[PDB]
């Protein structure tokens, strides 16, 4: 494939919409910032969950603390942690990787991020604290339906059961967003 | 919340970008037609999946089989199952609904609906076959990004280690993709 050309057909505030001339056919792109989720996993398998509003559905959603990288030159996982901070009000000593996932393939080049937080700390001075199973279970029930939730709720889940290993800070991730940053819209 | 006034911006042939003023902030919408996935999982706990290129990530994603909920008025289950045996020539005896997933709820109503099918029948005349657990560890490895893919791959070993059970085609999809059907933008 090749991109023969490229458009730009409208800058927002958090994402550029971008038609391109493919190897030939149209193919529009939402260029995004890329965003960051933490599974905060507490000493006895629970992990905090946040019921927030979703203009896009019209209604809330229950989902994991997430943030996007909208701090130029920010560092993914000192982003997540500030949201896990502002988010749950939570400190961890402990940061890996759990699951990247690619949101919206067909048209978004947005890639999101899950971080394990262990070794928490309650810090500063609606969420919800759920065991990892019954947070599985309303997964798989459709009580959580938001895509980085479900990903990262199901990946812990295949933790907690020892079928899986959490992952280095170091992990490459691989679908990074770059293009939006590139093109810093801020005066 | 409210939405004061919505205007748009864009109409392609897969989406439409469009702003509202809401309760009072912008709020872009990417309107989606929404989309359909299946996990076919045969007798011995195997599922068929696509090797796909994606021009947004520029690279070749593993995926499941799916389509765009882009034929007005046809069921989703159809258009999955038309999806199923186009896109690796198979057909299901019995489809059940396995996972709902809300891919990008920061920027766009799609919402996705992953069926469970069984029973399957090798019809007509890249993909790969995996082991549920094989795909599950590709997903945990980071082998496998796509969220379609990750929510449902999660979902059926969920399924197969008798943690949870499949659901009714009758399941309320609660997010179905309405808005840029209703535009209906075709002379
Ligand atoms: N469609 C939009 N149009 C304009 N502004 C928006 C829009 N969507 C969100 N915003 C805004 O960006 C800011 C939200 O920032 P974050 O809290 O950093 O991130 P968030 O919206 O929660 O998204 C994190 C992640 O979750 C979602 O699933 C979303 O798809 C994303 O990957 C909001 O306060 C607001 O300015
Ligand atoms: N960004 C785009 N711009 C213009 N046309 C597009 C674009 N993206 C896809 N198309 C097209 O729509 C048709 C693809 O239809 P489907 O095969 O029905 O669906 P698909 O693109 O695979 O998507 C199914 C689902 O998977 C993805 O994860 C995507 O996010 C979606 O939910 C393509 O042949 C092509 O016309
Ligand atoms: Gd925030
Ligand atoms: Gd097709």
């Amino acid at each position: 494939f090749e991109t023969i050309s490229s458009e730009t057909l409208h800058t927002g505030a958090i994402f550029a919409l971008r038609r391109d001339q493919v190897r030939i056919v149209t193919r529009e792109v939402v260029e995004h910032f890329g965003a960051v989720a933490i599974v905060a996993m507490d000493d006895n398998g629970n992990i905090p969950m946040v019921y927030q509003y979703r203009h896009t559905y019209g209604r809330r959603l229950w989902e994991l603390p997430a943030g996007l990288l909208d701090v130029a030159g920010e560092p993914p996982h000192l982003t997540a942690a500030r949201e896990l901070r502002e988010e749950v009000g939570l400190q961890a000593s402990t940061w890996q990787v759990l699951v990247d996932l690619d949101t919206a393939p067909g048209f978004s080049d947005e890639s999101v991020r899950v971080y394990l937080a262990t070794g928490l700390r309650e810090v500063g001075r609606t969420m919800g604290w759920y065991p990892i199973a019954e947070a599985a279970r309303r997964v798989l029930r459709g009580e959580i339906v938001n895509s980085i939730a479900i990903a990262g709720v199901l990946a812990v889940h295949a933790v907690t059961t020892g079928f899986a290993q959490p992952r280095p800070l170091d992990t490459e991730w691989i679908d990074r967003p770059t293009a939006f940053a590139a093109r810093r819209a801020e005066r």
